[PDB]
RNA sequence: CCAA
């Protein structure tokens, strides 16, 4: 993969490789495609084109610093608001590890299955799932208006309910409709994104061609004469500079053609304020009347559309970011997993005719200045850890005494399910496999006391989607897992689930366990090498790992006779068998017993009769 | 292969 992350090409239409096609994600290396401490996205995705807008909103600092911030208390309705904020603290403590949102995109195809007159928004939605062309025209900014009005939607519905997306988002959008002469009806409703889409009067490039100014102008106040047997004349009006500007470039492919020789379009930073009935945009502060409250805006990033040389289609999100040490404006550009630094000048660049802007995002001037705030600035609710909170009708639960500190020993282990199967295109060019998902884990006190190996929870994961597989036999999962069908467990949610988990790792917890790297990756949770005790990465044998079981019967005289897998049962014996291993290094018989089990193996097959 |  050498000259791989080049963003630049001497020819103006030859597509670089930072925008090209990456190669499909048994361990994928990552360390050629990302040298910044920003992370990437896991291209292995149900939405060709949610990963560009997620990137998108991360680098928001009012946006990102609140939904990140609602993860303080237990939101557990509001599903698409908490799992972007899980994804997004996700994003921030991995620091260029990569990061995979299958979690968010479980949650918004569960959301739009919803089976409000503008239903047919969760429709276009949902048809751009299953995979014909990769992206169609017009569906990203769907999205980019879907996802804000959802999460605003959400934004009341948390607890101490908030609107501080409102005030970030809002446009306050007069709809004036005139029917007859001295007689108009008029409509006022916040809109969260502001929608460039069918212009007639392309006076714009004259000398208002020109910047991208007169056409977020026309956009705020116009005036259209089109509708029906009646062709009625509705005016547009918004009286609102709120904090943020989502804007969504939809044009026709002729004006989109002469919009690439305007250089210096898209403008990097303007000023303007509210005097008549119109909003005013300048670039400097010397075209302005003043007579008001004066806004700054600069731009905070954008998402274009990327056409391959062939013919493939992708897209790709444009970022700046501030450094509190100094005054410095940092630009990153993001592909699927290929993250670079890029400058200024190739940043704003649109010249080229295999790009093509289709959400923009503005922000104010004082706000961006600000910091991003981690989730561990204010105090978080710890009380999921003791509270039973079953979704239905052998272990016990935790006490305050068993507070979890910085480094407290735990045992975790998950059980999963088969949704799809490969589905593959064919040498393999389109289709991905897809769609594991979880079904039980359990926690095991792994500190030494009194409570000791003993479990403290043992929840099954709800799940209405349509499944393939259960893999009973390596699951344990019997067909109980539906949520009025629980046969013996205690069903959960996946979203208390999760949090029982990342409140373990956010506390800095040490989790023991077989494969921990899988669990994690699915549980789609990323945790820090420091806090993982994995016994196959221990009881490594070159490139080959040995079965749990085979170590329970050549490291241990617990012959479990392996039927249906127990899940309790499996983190009970990883939590000994790192107490075992601690043994044998506190004595000087690590690397003797190591080479035992090797040579015993050879003989044994690698097998025990169980 | 491990994980499942």
């Amino acid at each position: 993969t050498s000259d791989i992350q080049t963003y630049t090409s001497i020819n103006k239409y030859e597509v670089p490789p930072a925008y090209s096609r990456l190669p499909l994600t048994d361990n994928f290396d990552f360390t050629p495609f990302n040298n910044t401490e920003y992370s990437g996205l896991d291209p292995d995705v149900d939405n060709h084109y949610t990963n560009a807008i997620i990137q998108l909103y991360r680098f928001i600092p009012e946006m990102f610093n609140f939904v990140v911030g609602c993860l303080k208390d237990e939101n557990f309705e509001t599903t698409l608001l908490t799992d972007l904020g899980y994804l997004f603290d996700m994003m921030e403590r991995s620091h260029g590890k990569i990061c995979s949102s299958s979690n968010f995109q479980a949650s918004l195809k569960s959301l739009t299955d919803k089976r409000g007159e503008p239903q047919e928004h969760l429709e276009e939605y949902l048809e751009s799932l299953c995979i014909s062309e990769s992206i169609k025209r017009n569906m990203p900014q769907k999205f980019n208006r879907f996802l804000l009005s959802q999460l605003i939607k959400e934004e009341a519905q948390t607890v101490n309910h908030n609107i501080t997306l409102n005030q970030c988002f809002g446009l306050e959008t007069e709809i004036r409709t005139e029917c007859s002469c001295d007689h108009y009806d008029t409509t006022v409703k916040l809109l969260p994104s502001l929608s460039i889409s069918g212009i007639n009067k392309t006076v714009i490039k004259q000398l208002n061609g020109q910047n991208i100014l007169p056409y977020i102008e026309y956009a705020m106040k116009n005036v259209t004469q089109k509708n029906s047997t009646e062709t009625i004349t509705q005016e547009c009006t918004v009286k609102n500079l709120p904090s943020v500007l989502s804007l969504e470039l939809s044009l026709l492919d002729t004006e989109f053609s002469n919009i690439r020789s305007s250089k210096n379009w898209l403008t990097s930073e303007f000023y303007g304020s509210i005097i008549k009935n119109k909003a005013v945009l300048r670039s400097t502060a010397s075209e302005l009347k003043g007579t008001s409250h004066i806004f700054k805006y600069e731009l905070n990033g954008y998402v274009a559309k990327i056409t391959d040389n062939n013919n493939e289609t992708r897209l790709v999100t444009y970022v700046k970011k501030y450094n509190p040490k100094e005054n410095c404006f940092k630009w990153l550009m993001f592909n699927d997993y290929l993250v670079v630094e890029i400058t200024e000048e190739e940043a704003l660049k649109m010249t080229y005719p295999w790009k093509t802007p289709e959400i923009i995002i503005y922000c104010d001037a004082e706000e961006l200045r600000k910091p991003f705030f981690s989730v561990d600035t204010y105090s978080i609710n710890y009380d999921i850890l003791f509270r039973d909170y079953f979704a239905n009708g052998e272990y016990k639960l935790l006490t305050h005494d068993e507070a979890p500190k910085s480094g407290t020993l735990v045992a975790i282990d998950a059980a999963f399910v088969s949704l799809q199967s490969e589905l593959c295109e064919i040498i393999r060019s389109i289709i991905r496999p897809k769609r594991t998902a979880l079904a039980r884990i359990s926690i095991i006190r792994g500190e030494e006391g009194e409570l000791y190996g003993v479990p403290f929870v043992d929840d099954y994961v709800v799940n209405t989607n349509h499944i393939e597989d259960y893999l009973t036999r390596y699951s344990g999962i019997l067909p109980g897992d539906l949520d009025p069908e629980k046969s013996t467990k205690r069903l959960v949610r996946r979203n208390v689930v999760y949090r029982k988990v990342w409140l373990l790792m956010q506390l800095g917890c040490v989790f023991v366990g077989h494969g921990l790297n899988n669990d994690f990756k699915h549980i789609n949770i990323n945790v820090p090498r420091n806090q993982i005790r994995d016994t196959a990465i221990y009881f490594l044998q070159g490139k080959r790992y040995l079965s749990l079981r085979y170590l329970a019967y050549v490291l241990l005289g617990m012959n479990i006779q392996e039927g249906n897998h127990d899940s309790i049962e499996d983190a009970h014996t990883a939590l000994i068998l790192y107490k075992k291993y601690l043994h044998l290094k506190e004595k000087a018989i690590f690397e003797k017993v190591l080479n035992s089990v090797y040579e015993e193996g050879r003989a044994h097959n690698f097998k025990v009769p169980e």
